[PDB]
């Protein structure tokens, strides 16, 4: 329908800035709103190779099943998706056994997903693939492809929205996956804060975006921004250029939506006088108007 708005949450397990899912950014009247809950992370053997057995790594007191139930009781139109992988160098995609990885991943993720249920059914609407560190195109595209297929085919689940989260440095591996499974992947969430060289103008932004649509597919790419201080320090893109660049896209009716990296980091103003969620609220204003 509507412009898509997605926000990562739960990804800073040591942060105490939030004690529940924020309602300030929730807008289901003019936008299609998604919370991306993560990280479901695999256990690794001593060799640094992944087992495919996922566990929740977010705070379950703050964002667990009872909090998801409450959110959905109050705002039924919000979609909740689980993100798997992780950003550390300590959570790479590197399966120890290629023919057993997929069965462990399907079973362990289904177990997690089944915890997020109410009297009327499952509360999870999809999955997000967010492995930052992937060394080669393969077995990634084959194994991730099979996992998506198995989850979408399970009638016990409602895995309706599938997304991937590439960055400039891992984009080639995600492109391999996207080409093979184009029909099951709804959204490509590309993080502009992870570019190698700085994005200096709104024209440089626009030019990057168009090339992403060629690499993936027109209207399936959602530009993203990071309010995380680790990313702010890298200074690959400023909020002024991000807003400017998105404005240009909105003017030619070419922006399908946006995503933000992360609710914990956006609640705390960076410049005195800044309101909490200033970048998110500014993008919501431009997506409606």
């Amino acid at each position: 329908p509507k412009p898509i708005f997605r926000e990562y949450i739960g990804v800073k397990p040591n942060s105490t800035t939030l004690h529940d899912f924020p309602t300030e950014i929730i807008n289901t009247e003019t936008l299609e709103f998604h919370y991306i809950l993560g990280f479901a992370i695999e256990s690794y053997y001593e060799s640094g190779k992944g087992t495919g057995t996922f566990e929740e790594s977010w705070d379950v007191e703050l964002f667990g099943p009872e909090k998801v139930k409450n959110l959905k009781r109050r705002h039924p139109e919000v979609k909740v998706v689980i993100s798997i992988g992780g950003r550390g160098v300590n959570t790479p995609f590197d399966p120890a056994e290629e023919n057993v990885w997929v069965s462990n991943a399907k079973e362990s993720l289904k177990l997690i997903i089944q915890k997020y249920s109410d009297d009327s059914g499952n509360l999870i609407d999809g999955i997000d693939i967010h492995y930052e560190h992937i060394r080669s195109d393969e077995p990634f595209a084959t194994l991730m492809g099979q996992l998506i297929t198995e989850l979408k085919k399970d009638d016990d689940l409602n895995i309706n929205v599938v997304s991937i989260a590439p960055s400039e440095n891992n984009s080639s591996h995600y492109q391999k996956l996207y080409n093979a499974k184009k029909d099951y992947i709804n959204w490509v969430d590309y993080q502009f804060s992870n570019q190698q060289k700085p994005v200096s103008t709104d024209d440089a932004f626009v030019e990057i975006f168009k090339s992403l649509e060629k690499d993936y597919h027109p209207h399936k790419v959602l530009p993203g921004f990071s309010t995380d201080p680790l990313d702010t320090k890298h200074n690959k893109i400023t909020r002024d250029i991000f807003i400017g660049g998105c404005t240009r896209l909105v003017q030619t009716f070419s922006l399908p939506g946006v995503f933000f990296w992360n609710a914990n980091d956006s609640v705390i103003p960076k410049r005195d006088g800044d309101k909490p969620f200033i970048v998110e609220l500014t993008l919501q204003q431009l997506l409606a108007a």
